[PDB]
RNA sequence: AACGAUUGCCCCUCACGAGGGGACAGCUGGUAAUGGG
């Protein structure tokens, strides 16, 4: 009733080419394709319907004169085509949810600010990147795809003087029906002292020991004890290297190219899909016949076939009242597993496994473990964080350092003089002597400011307002708020395509971006293989708090400075996001089930009793004031309450 | 539970002979504007 839709991709390389790929038929004739389409317009689109027969594509490359040359494959094109169109729809589909999330955030920041009581921005211009004839502006450039078909898969690599290898693949023989033998030898401390793969002696018996050259101390954990892992094999020489690989050909019109398929060997013995002898032609019927070549990457990003593996992805995280249902139907039968996580800035992550079981009508949740990340990992993240924080500033900087003259000063100085500049501008609009009040002790609730304003007495009705659902006279805060000297935002949009620009194309960024997504899938990994290995039940459903609408999940109290109204980027919500993206991703990659439930009210709450005073948490120490109790706030009440209003798609009830 | 998997990529360690750990949904968009019931 839940067939498969997700197909996981698999990357390997590429050995050798026939000619440069800007010579290929296909891609030369596809190159031309994309200019001619990538700068036509929206309403000819309209009318134009590339048809899926051969007859109709040769209709179609006469009724617009652009030439195949000499390359026209009834429904080899087709691929080429379709993605053509979804490139370019894209280009403005992409745009236009770009302005809706736009909308979204001004709405936001209105309902904040027509609430709050400062003026709200009637609206912000629209950003279209249509122009009136429908030309495309920021077109999408020439892209590397070469889609592969069915009539074209890569097949066996058998010798076809034709087909010439590098020097290096000199004498490649490989039975491409026999079964693949297994890279490195058995037990690994029997290669002798000249071969390659030779482990010293110091390896082994893991132990500690001092380097002869200096005597710095040096560990090694040894041989690792484990049964599942990767096993790494080397050779003396490249060319030795060459006759053990795995060469597939794709053939199309006396131009091939050679790939090479040891990534889809180890991408197949990681699943545990492949028995442990296979052959070649086993292996390549296991996957799709449809790679996807990277000509300016050199990579080829294979796909396997929906009935060999791939599970079903969910399309929507569910949330509220479905979880009821859920949890009737996954218990119905058997023992669920219940992990709580809850995200926070001391503590990456900390996670507490229940183990969700059924009498009629009820869900026991018996809880196990809370527990926190180990420290190995915390380690990782901190070298991470100070990594990419250094990145960050290092790459604003730069971009400071180039923009246009009238820009560079004013954004200098913006946030370097903004607390004088705002005082003494302040006080010389309204009088008030900087010194008979003190300056320096503002905190999150002083009102000091708007008792003098009503001391002046200037008069009632700039102040007193109607905050939308009691009119109340709010905080000065507000206005310390409207009083910052943001620049405008004419030019905020070239400084922010400046920055765009140069981390875009800055390779730095993009290697920090994949260890990110890596290091984080790695943190909710972790989490929850210790939670199947100790709940012993197959079905693990981690519920998680959304943090889109997180409102009041922050810390105990900001800094009483002045400096610290302006805190931009306070070292706070790229993890978290993280987190809940690659857990929203943990969703659909192996078919889980996760829950969101609102956060806000859950961490000030408790089970042994209602009452839910917002005082009662510091911010680490969760101590009620009705049931005197200490307890992590995040570690054991937090999750505690995750699960509870989980059991349950009603959140907890409010006085 | 399911019994050490041939290149690669990342991190860590190295007596450079390698060892340990990790991601595997990828293409490209995407952390950048004024959001403490
Ligand atoms: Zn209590």
């Amino acid at each position: 009733e839940e067939p498969p839709n997700f197909q996981p991709p698999a990357k390997c390389h590429v050995v050798t080419k026939s000619r440069d790929f800007a010579e290929w038929p296909i891609m030369k004739a596809s190159e031309a394709i994309q200019r001619y389409i990538y700068a036509l317009s929206t309403t000819e689109r309209a009318a134009c319907k590339p048809g899926k027969s051969s007859e109709s594509h040769a209709a179609w490359f006469a009724a617009t004169g652009v030439s195949n040359h000499g390359y026209s494959h009834v429904q080899g094109l087709n691929l080429i085509f379709d993605h053509t169109l979804g490139r370019y729809d894209g280009v403005l589909k992409k745009v236009q949810l770009r302005n809706e999330k736009a909308r979204a955030r001004l709405e936001s920041i209105n309902a904040s600010r027509a609430d709050e009581g400062l003026p709200e921005i009637k609206a912000e211009e629209e950003e279209v990147a249509t122009n009136e004839t429908g030309h495309l502006l920021q077109p999408p450039g020439i892209n590397p795809s070469f889609y592969v078909y069915q009539t074209i898969s890569p097949q066996a690599y058998r010798p076809r003087d034709e087909i010439v290898l590098p020097p290096e693949y000199a004498g490649y023989v490989r039975d491409p029906n026999a079964p693949i033998p297994l890279g490195v030898v058995r037990n690994r401390c029997d290669i002798q002292k000249g071969c390659p793969g030779y482990i010293p002696e110091w390896q082994r018996e893991a132990g500690t020991a001092i380097s002869p050259k200096t005597g710095k101390a040096v560990t090694v954990p040894g041989l690792s004890p484990k049964k599942n892992k990767r096993m790494r094999r080397y050779w003396r020489s490249e060319k030795e290297k060459a006759q053990d690989a795995l060469l597939v050909t794709v053939r199309i019109g006396t131009d091939w190219v050679v790939i090479d398929v040891r990534g889809l060997l180890r991408n197949a013995r990681w699943r545990t899909i492949a028995p442990k002898d296979i052959s070649l032609n086993a292996l390549l019927d296991l996957f799709t016949g449809d790679p996807v070549i990277d000509v300016r990457r050199n990579i080829v990003t294979f796909t396997y076939t929906l009935d060999a593996c791939g599970t079903y992805a969910r399309k929507w995280t569910l949330k509220g009242k479905q979880t009821k249902a859920t949890l009737d139907k996954l218990t119905a039968t058997q023992t669920v597993a219940l992990v709580a996580i809850d995200l926070g800035q001391t503590n990456p992550i900390s996670a507490g496994i229940s183990r969700v079981t059924q009498e009629n009508g009820a869900l026991q949740c018996e809880p196990l473990d809370r527990f926190t990340l180990p420290d190995d990992l915390l380690k990782d993240i901190s070298a991470y964080r100070i990594a990419w924080d250094r990145n960050e500033e290092e790459l604003r900087a730069r971009s400071v350092e180039a923009l246009p003259e009238a820009q560079q000063a004013e954004v200098r100085a913006l946030d370097g003089v903004s607390k004088e500049t705002a005082r003494t501008q302040l006080c010389a609009d309204f009088g008030l002597d900087p010194k008979r009040l003190p300056w320096d002790k503002m905190s999150s609730n002083t009102t000091f400011i708007s008792e003098a304003l009503l001391s002046n007495s200037v008069s009632r009705d700039q102040v007193f307002f109607t905050p939308a659902p009691v009119e109340v006279m709010r905080k000065d805060r507000t206005w310390a708020r409207a009083y910052k000297p943001r620049l405008s935002v004419e030019a905020q949009k070239l400084k922010n395509e400046a920055l765009w620009a140069l981390k875009r194309t800055s390779p730095e960024y993009l290697k920090l971006s994949r260890r990110k997504e890596e290091l984080c899938r790695r943190s909710i990994n972790y989490v929850i293989e210790k939670t199947r290995r100790r709940t012993q039940c197959q079905i693990v459903i981690p519920v998680i708090e959304d943090l889109n609408v997180r409102f009041f999940h922050g810390s105990g109290k900001r800094l009483p400075g002045w400096d610290n109204f302006f805190t931009a980027k306070k070292e706070n919500r790229w993890f978290i996001q993280g987190l809940h993206k690659a857990f929203s991703d943990l969703r659909t990659h192996r078919s889980f089930y996760v829950f969101e439930v609102r956060p806000e009210r859950t961490s000030i709450t408790c089970p042994k009793c209602g009452h839910c005073e917002v005082g009662n948490r510091d911010g680490e120490a969760f101590q009620c004031l009705s049931c005197g109790k200490t307890c992590n706030a995040d570690l054991d009440v937090a999750t505690h309450n995750l699960t509870q209003v989980a059991l349950t798609g009603k959140t907890m009830p409010k006085r």
